[PDB]
């Protein structure tokens, strides 16, 4: 048989049944521990996630942790996940500073069962925003508007795997949309699009790309099974970046990748309220179009609305690999600064 080239996430409608479980477990979490980050729930993750998770879910990430397969997209929609109460949720604040996590700490809870599932264990990065939690709330800032960041808006977050000038950059991601009122679009590219190993895909294992963090070590962009690779890719980062310190071959090797690569790029999936996108970060890579925050256009018109937030979680699969980069009194804090360098601070 002839191979299925996946060229779109799979798509899991949530029923209601599995969100009214998904609710009251994640209830039960918040009053048993107070909250997700509590080491007495961390340290037994797995054990909540296969007991608590409506049992479908259990089996989909279960089968996905371990699925690199030509076939595996890399990259899961659970339709309507959870339900938002948009006005118990009221108005987006100004930036990510202003989230109210007292109020997001059930989501916390639910996106931890998920990546608990895999198996992948919550992690963060002194690289994002000196940690920042497990879990970040994304949110458009008007300050931050033009920029190639979570916090931007009016440009377009062109496709990249998460932190791809980290050795040790996430396994697992998950995009929990509480709103997205501006109905921008979903961006999604999988590495397993492209189907059978290609010369210009073959280029990228070699060692010699500049993975800039946001006299420099470089990486291979593809690496691990030389048939049914894993990628680690940032177009705006390692391509459009004038001051990406390319070589002439390594430039023209990504150029000659992203001429094939933009084609198999998805952005048909508009996300809803309620929906997560579960990610391997190792074969997926994601970005979202251009909008402008808290607003859409309908029938030549302007329709305001409430401004977009969304909730990202990362995981590692194992604490041992990355032990030598992260905190002494957390093995679940990420020190990296960039590819093996850790952050002197002091
Ligand atoms: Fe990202």
């Amino acid at each position: 048989l002839t191979l299925e080239i996946p060229t779109s996430p799979l798509i899991i409608k949530i029923t209601q049944q599995e969100r009214n479980i998904l609710s009251n477990v994640g209830n039960l979490l918040v009053k048993a521990f107070g909250n997700y980050e509590n080491p007495d729930y961390i340290a037994s993750l797995h054990l909540h996630a296969f007991q608590l998770l409506p049992e479908r879910i259990t089996r989909i990430l279960s089968q996905f942790g371990s699925d690199f397969s030509a076939e595996q997209y890399g990259a899961i929609v659970f339709q309507g996940l959870i339900e938002v109460d948009q006005d118990d949720l009221g108005p987006t604040p100004p930036n990510w500073q202003g989230a109210d996590y007292g109020k997001l700490n059930k989501y916390g809870f639910i996106c931890s069962l998920l990546h608990g599932a895999v198996p992948s264990k919550p992690v963060q990065y002194y690289a994002q925003r000196k940690g920042g939690g497990l879990l970040h709330a994304v949110i458009p800032d008007e300050k931050m508007a033009a920029t190639q960041t979570g916090s931007g808006s009016k440009t377009d977050l062109f496709v990249h795997t998460e932190d791809a000038f980290l050795s040790n950059q996430a396994d697992f991601l998950s995009f929990l949309y509480l709103r997205n009122e501006e109905r921008v679009p979903s961006t999604l590219y999988s590495i397993r699009s492209h189907g059978k190993m290609n010369p210009v895909m073959k280029k990228l294992f070699e060692p010699i790309y500049q993975c800039p963090k946001d006299s420099g070590p470089t990486a291979s962009v593809l690496y691990g099974n030389r048939e049914l690779p894993f990628i680690r890719f940032d177009a705006a980062e390692q391509i459009f970046n004038e001051n990406a310190g390319q070589t002439s071959e390594a430039l023209g090797n990504l150029m000659d990748f992203w001429d094939e690569a933009k084609t198999l790029i998805n952005s048909d999936y508009i996300p809803n309220s309620g929906d997560l996108i579960f990610v391997n970060n190792h074969l997926c890579a994601h970005g979202r179009s251009a909008f402008i925050a808290g607003q859409r256009i309908e029938n030549g018109e302007i329709i305001k609305c409430e401004r977009r937030q969304m909730l990202r979680m990362m995981s590692k699969t194992s604490l041992i690999h990355i032990r030598s980069v992260t905190r002494t009194d957390d093995p679940y804090f990420i020190m990296e600064e960039h590819l093996g360098k850790i952050f002197d601070l002091d």
